[PDB]
């Protein structure tokens, strides 16, 4: 049993809008957990679907979705959500191109 609660599923982390920034050819992780374990799920960039590839890896566990990222591009950058059924989150994400001589 142990059962009586009203909303079906709540976010619990992060619990506001957060901001991160990376530099271009690196790794972004972002991290969110859930209040229930096993839960569906869809990721949003700039409010749009997320288009999952080699480029963009998506891990799921108990009650913790996050979004990796190999190679994080200028594209890369932007606002992320994990939708689900009941709430979704917000991480801020900016990839910084290093300042380099004119080189390709």
């Amino acid at each position: 049993g142990s059962s009586g609660s009203s909303g079906p599923v709540h976010i619990l982390s992060p619990q506001d809008k957060v901001s991160l920034t990376f530099t271009t050819s690196e790794r972004v992780v972002l991290t969110c957990e859930l209040s229930r374990v096993d839960f569906p799920a869809t990721w949003y960039k700039d409010g749009q679907k997320v288009e999952e590839s080699e480029l963009l890896v998506v891990k799921m566990d108990g009650r913790k979705h996050r979004l990796i990222l190999p190679e994080a591009k200028v594209q890369d950058s932007g606002e992320f959500e994990c939708r689900t059924e009941g709430v979704s989150a917000f991480f801020g994400v900016t990839v910084q191109d290093p300042s380099g001589p004119s080189s390709g």
